[PDB]
């Protein structure tokens, strides 16, 4: 009876304030509006042609998922990923997409940042999801944080500082790995140490990696499998060295399948699909956001217009792929009681 | 005639007493409006900044250079309010430091130049607010993307006409690798400051670059971690050299006859997040005068070590004025 009310039940907080669960729906776990760095998008809009141009483009973006059935998107772009709230704002209410923001940390912290103790970080994660974004009054729904490899020292303390704000918070924790060195068992063993429930918890970037004996022995223990990358491919494009060294040679269908793999082996609970798709791109070479559009126009559109009729008619259940798309969101979503 | 400044364009008869080398806040891009609280708040910094500011406007200063760039967390709304309520001139940076973020290290020189010219020509930001001089870096021998800094730091200068200032380890001669580059740019000496220049004692690096023509930046003058020899971060940061030793190379190169190529600064801050958490508390206490440092303690020191008034001000007043008048 309850997935049916909207009305009232506890709720997600957005970049528009909160919703309730019912009104998540159809959610993507992990994508970007703009993947920056800090004070780069005020500081040089014109970077991205113009701040206007860019939010016409991530509205326009915006509403093409939209209409392929998307209601909700995680922004999973932290403070040091140029994360910009009131841009998210702006296009979630221009486009009616619900937008979740993040705090935590990515892979280009300053100074001021990589300086900080476990507990001075703990209080600006909390800071971010219980106070609010900047000025904005913005609350940060997810805690992202990232490795490349074994962990650096700072990682380390940015990995249990994310898991104490989670578990004072209740919000989940969503990471970035280089998921061929196999990341994720030493994130899990980090946030073990710290109590953090591995449901509260999602392996991100799973789908880089052809090792089903890796993520299959962390959705056992109860970790979420984030396949968040399907479109991601250098196919194509194999004479263009930096577009291949983001992007990968291994197809979408390659990806698409893992999703495949881990339903038939017993784990659709523990699957988390998304694009990781963006809008603006400054953080790595200049043209990439025009390399990347040009082989997936369908940009955060491309997960329910082009891998779900490719799984259903692998016979992957609709409802499987609604469960996966819709519900596994929510729970993960869904804020969980505070400590003590 | 006229310089850039947060609260617009002044005739250079009005920078007066100018400190070239300072901070208001010593931060990271976007660090300062994502946790205030690091410094208690906005408005305690922007309290302390004033009280600063308004004590160092007493000693005597009337314009200070804010060298902090983009990734050093430059925030020049912060400025203009603290510069509005202290009445004292700040003029702005554009350029790199030694933090640049993924979508800065990234570009190529072209796209550096023109984002210094956005800074310079422009404003920066949304605020229409115009940067009056160029900051770079180097830690030693310049990393690839250093070099491309340093010739768009030439390149927009030479389009506009606002002159360099510089990082240095000075213990490295750093200013001799920024000269080469800048020269092989076309960037004329007198248009350039090599600053930190102060942390060395080696006279004869100093006086050959001061004979080519570049002006030489004795900007930490109070910077001294005698007292601190039990804290390794103050002591790593701040060095063992005293003030006196120091002020004395102000001396040693007015001796040596390149006072008209000497500013003098403190590299002061009111806030600093990107070092370790309690280093501005370690700092105001070996230096509560803060900015007013050069005015109330290093003008009297040379005063009785002999240097004439007129020597003092042509240090304070015309170099500061020559250097950031647009050519
Ligand atoms: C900023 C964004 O760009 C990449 C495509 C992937 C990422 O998730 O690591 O972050
Ligand atoms: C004092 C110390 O922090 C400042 C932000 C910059 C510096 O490089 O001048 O050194
Ligand atoms: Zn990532
Ligand atoms: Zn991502
Ligand atoms: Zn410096
Ligand atoms: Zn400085």
């Amino acid at each position: 009876i309850s997935e049916f009310i909207t009305n009232s039940g506890d709720r997600i907080n957005t970049v528009r304030g909160p919703i309730t669960i019912s009104e998540a729906g159809f959610t993507l776990t992990h994508e970007h509006i703009c993947g920056s760095s800090a004070g780069f998008l005020r500081a040089w809009p014109e970077f991205f042609g113009s701040r206007a141009a860019l939010v016409e483009k991530a509205v326009r973006g915006l509403r093409r998922a939209r209409a392929a059935g998307v209601r909700t998107i995680v922004d999973v772009s932290t403070f040091d990923a140029g994360r910009d709230v009131s841009l998210l704002a702006e296009v979630s209410r221009a486009a009616d997409v619900h937008i979740v923001a993040a705090t935590g940390l990515w892979e280009d912290p300053p100074l001021s940042m990589r300086l900080r103790s476990v507990e001075e970080l703990t209080q600006f994660f909390l800071r971010e999801i219980q106070y609010g974004i900047e000025d904005t009054g913005i609350r940060a729904g997810i805690i992202k944080v990232a490795t490349q490899g074994k962990a650096t020292p700072f990682q380390e303390l940015v990995l249990r500082a994310a898991a104490r704000a989670s578990l004072a918070t209740g919000v989940p924790v969503t990471t970035h790995t280089f998921a061929s060195q196999r990341d994720g068992e030493q994130q899990a063993a980090i946030f073990e140490s710290e109590g953090l429930s591995p449901s509260r918890v999602c392996i991100g970037h799973s789908d880089d990696t052809d090792d089903l004996s890796y993520l299959t022995a962390l959705a056992a223990r109860g970790y979420l499998i984030g396949l968040d990358g399907i479109p991601h491919s250098a196919i194509g494009l194999e004479d263009n060295a930096s577009a291949s060294a983001l992007l990968g040679n291994r197809s979408w269908q390659t990806r698409a399948l893992l999703i495949k793999a881990l339903i038939d082996q017993g784990y659709m609970k523990q699957i988390l699909v998304s694009n990781d798709w963006l809008f603006g791109f400054s953080s790595y070479v200049t043209n990439i956001m025009d390399v990347m559009d040009s082989v997936n126009p369908d940009g955060m559109a491309f997960i329910p217009l082009r891998v779900i009729p490719f799984l259903r008619e692998k016979g992957v259940p609709q409802e499987t792929l609604a469960g996966i798309t819709v519900t596994n969101p929510a729970r993960f979503l869904s804020p969980t009681l505070r400590a003590s």
